[PDB]
């Protein structure tokens, strides 16, 4: 049965999919059940099918993007923008509203518009993905590098509108955005910062221009479709050298987490972003569940003590790297051997020193923190069959009990579910990104239910110990800003009335961070 | 007469006076014309009278800045709100619109509420100035430095509101800013970033918090009323060393900011913001003007060179501070030396080998970027008699060429209109806030139109060769706005629009950055 946008008839939305046929051409406009197939969340959570877009429609430009828009607002059509819709955790190019239009602005907006060798930036369409990217540099020979997440397929663009992360020492992508264009919710063409002074050379040079900084307000947003980005690149350093740290027990989280804050905090000796991931995540990169056990329930404690032992891992895995001229770099090396080793069992490892199974976490962190970028963590999701996963990403304080508490909490509902607990602690300076990914199988409808459930008693029990969570999936995008209700929904409330007065007939990814507008408010959605 | 808020009677106005007294107590509403003077700008702009308050209200809390706003909403009465009201430059506690009624939020609302030694942060009222956190920092034996602009009586707050800017790695004080809590135009609080989430401990660690990203558009801002603050606070170093870089010729000026760049974008060996200061405002900042010449007009060659000469600057005056462990400090300023050196006539002098009349300015360097907080560099306006200051602070490529181009435009305009052309870059990663700082005699009516002419014809001729403003004065801001017109006014119409749905009333500081809300627009004040 074929999905149409909510209150819209089926000529009705016939006429607007040959209305946006006439802006982008044919072949740019998909509309059947085995093209949609593809633009499904590729890991389903819920045993209910839920965010069914109803047609693609791919851009080649902003002037098609604002006729698109328009059009949309004059059928009443809700409009789900992309870049390249890798968002896979978080719904991968699904819609929250079902029967919303998605529109693929990276497939044919694909273009590097400029990479600046002298200012260190690039500005960019949202079809590049980091492999594109790094094919231009490398290309070039440029003295740039980039920062990725761990899958390089997705866009540079679409990661930094929301707020996806990586690690180098410009990991925290949005902090390094400057300038972008934007299509408005009404077809309205807008750029920021030094953009919006006609002929400026600064656009990816000063991100803040005059007057209100509104940039921020197009991530994790549907305040509008973003066409252009800038973002800025840090110089490649000269010498680069990455680490591994086994630490053997569960138990040791709070002491790593409490001795890595102060060499962290100031930059030095860690540099770059550490990650802290446990067995789960590090074996699942490199291996099948039925390794080291067959058997539906939680793993049993010696088949976790095998998988440290074969993979010569610890429960907790801290990998780091340095910059600089090799001098600076044993130095803080020096330094973190020092603090680290005060933790009875720990075990360093540089890259030169593990070619195992067990050390290919390790080479693959080598390369994404040298911008290199890799698809090696797809591997995690041959841990089940079609295996799926969620994102359940929780903010902590860079403090070892706080990080204990919220690793005993989520433990425990996923054993309870059913469902194996990979975690990676993704440190910035002051907090870390404490990513729960949660393996399953997407063909069994059960398993999908309590993936969903179990993420729900996850978000609601973080929020009752003051956790909320950076980012989040489709299925949970309600009950996460439902948790950011300080002063009675106050924040809630001050982007609806932002939403209403620039989006009055409620075009733009309705639902979008449980922002719904007007004609979408006190529904079932 | 009497001030009086637009199309708002004396009766009326006598009525809203008293609620604000039934609100906030007697003494803390000022209304005489005796006790307004002191909220005129210090740095009268323009012949006629500009920029007179109607009042001023101190209110002691949030709340009672909530029922300060619901009044303002019930009687139509504009409100201004400043932190200390010393953005003197831009107009100091004036209001844009005259009739308005200042929130001096800082007289009363002036605690620091935490600092965290752990995670490195502030958490602060507006009225905290740079000075209060200082002695507080000193007080508690601190291992934490605050970043200050160069006089420390404005408030951390309110400087981080108008996007100001210090000198130590932590200088752009915006980025550093990590929640708020504001109240919005019609009286409802908010709390921003994780502080919406209640029981949160990472309101200053982790920015962003989950949706659209917001505090952005409470900067250079009339969105709400700013009732407290985060800031991240950086670790003292052990070490500290600031350096002097004199350059003989107004011509250097290419060749210094070229050689700059490669050695600012990494952060290293230039770790601090260093600023390049020409003679006039080292010579205004330890002199006064007839010590080098009492003619009429510009100041000729001849005089310049005895400036020069007696204080031992150069035109151009590059200070620079280093930090971390002191074999770090030798090896970066060795690399300066060097790259420096190549410009002939360049002189270098550290902070330990220059105690002159001339090096007064590289002693008051070294204390604030060491998070010193001073007011040393309000002898500048002793350089003519009733000194004020104007900034016109256009942003630069950090290219030689640009700074030029930018150099000789605002001279040939200075000497025309006969003001002395004081200039400071001041120095980030990728581009340049070029600070063209005006003094002149504020009693004298032809003074302070010219200055007001003058400074509107390179508003337009800067953006007429792409040149664009970070910051601007009261009496610049509408045409400051006019200037970021790309794509038919866009940004502007959607700043209105944001204005008009948060501020159905037009209550906060109508026409700050050009924006003015419905009831005021096309009236010409
Ligand atoms: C399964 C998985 C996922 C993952 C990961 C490891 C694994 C095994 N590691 C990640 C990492 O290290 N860092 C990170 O940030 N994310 C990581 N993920 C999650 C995900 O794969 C990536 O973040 C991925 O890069 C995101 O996909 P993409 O880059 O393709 O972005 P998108 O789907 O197009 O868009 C994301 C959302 O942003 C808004 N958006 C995007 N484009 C626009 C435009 N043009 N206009 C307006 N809004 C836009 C939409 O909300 C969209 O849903
Ligand atoms: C004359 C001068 C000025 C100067 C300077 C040197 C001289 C000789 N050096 C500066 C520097 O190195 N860096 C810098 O950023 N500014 C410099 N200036 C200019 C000025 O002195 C300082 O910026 C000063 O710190 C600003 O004044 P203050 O800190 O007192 O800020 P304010 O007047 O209260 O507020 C400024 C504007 O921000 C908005 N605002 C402020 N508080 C609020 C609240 N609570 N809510 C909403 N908006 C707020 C208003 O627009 C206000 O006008
Ligand atoms: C799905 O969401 C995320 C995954 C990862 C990385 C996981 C390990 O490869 C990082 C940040 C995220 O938000
Ligand atoms: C008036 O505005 C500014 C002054 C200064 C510094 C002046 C030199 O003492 C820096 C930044 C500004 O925006």
């Amino acid at each position: 049965t074929r999905t149409l946008p909510p209150g819209v008839s089926d000529e009705r939305f016939d006429a607007a999919l040959q209305r946006f046929r006439d802006v982008v051409g044919d072949k740019w406009v998909l509309s059947t059940a085995d093209e949609l197939e593809a633009f499904r969340d590729p890991y389903p959570v819920g045993a209910a099918e839920a965010n069914l877009p109803s047609a693609v429609v791919s851009p080649e430009s902003t002037e098609q993007v604002q006729d698109i828009v328009r059009i949309a607002n004059e059928y009443g059509i809700p409009l789900s923008p992309v870049s390249t819709g890798k968002n896979n955790g978080y719904g991968g190019a699904a819609p929250r509203l079902s029967g919303s239009v998605i529109v693929k602005t990276g497939e044919r907006m694909n273009r590097i518009l400029e990479v600046n060798e002298k200012y260190g930036y690039a500005l960019l369409e949202p079809g590049v993905t980091y492999f594109d990217l790094y094919e231009y540099l490398q290309s070039h020979d440029s003295g740039l590098m980039l920062d990725c997440p761990d899958l390089g397929w997705g866009s540079v663009v679409g990661n930094t509108l929301d707020r996806g992360v990586g690690y180098t020492p410009y990991g925290d992508h949005f902090m390094w955005q400057t300038g972008l264009e934007v299509v408005l919710p009404q077809g309205e063409v807008m750029r920021t910062g030094m953009g919006a002074l006609p002929g400026s050379d600064a656009w990816q040079l000063f991100p803040y221009g005059f007057g209100p900084f509104p940039d921020g307000m197009f991530t994790q947003s549907n305040l509008g479709i973003v066409t252009k980005m800038g973002i800025a690149l840090m110089q490649r350093p000269p010498a680069s050298q990455s680490f591994l740290i086994t630490f053997d027990k569960e138990e040791d989280l709070e002491q790593i987490v409490d001795i890595m804050l102060p060499l962290r905090i100031n930059m030095a000796p860690l540099q770059n972003v550490p990650v802290l991931r446990n067995i789960f995540m590090d074996a699942a990169a490199v291996s099948k569940r039925t390794e080291w056990f067959d058997g539906d329930g939680p793993m049993p404690a010696e088949a976790i003590e095998r998988m440290k032992k074969d993979l010569d891992l610890g429960f907790w895995n801290f990998y780091g790297t340095l910059y600089g001229p090799p001098p600076l770099i044993e130095m803080y090396y020096g330094m973190i051997k020092e603090a680290f080793g005060k933790i009875p069992g720990a075990r360093f490892f540089t890259h030169e020193e593990r070619d195992d199974r067990g050390g290919h976490v390790l080479q693959d962190r080598h390369k994404i923190n040298n911008g290199i970028p890799s698809l090696d963590e797809l591997q995690l999701l041959d841990w089940v069959p079609n295996g799926g996963h969620i994102g359940f990403s929780p903010v902590s304080a860079p403090d070892g009990r706080e990080a204990m508490k919220q690793f005993e909490m989520v433990r425990n509902r996923a054993n309870e579910y059913n469902k194996d607990y990979a975690a990676q602690f993704i440190i910035g300076l002051r907090e870390m990104h404490h990513v729960c990914l949660f393996i399953y199988d997407t063909a069994i409808p059960e398993a999908r239910e309590e993936i969903l459930q179990m993420t729900k008693v996850l978000v609601r029990e973080a929020a009752e110990a003051g956790y909320g969570e950076y980012r989040t999936h489709n299925a949970l995008m309600d009950d996460v800003m439902a948790t950011f209700n300080w002063g009675d929904g106050a924040l809630l409330k001050f982007h609806e009335k932002i939403k209403d007065a620039l989006d009055p007939n409620g075009i733009i990814a309705p639902g979008k961070s449980g922002i719904w507008s007007q004609r979408f408010r006190g529904q079932n959605l």
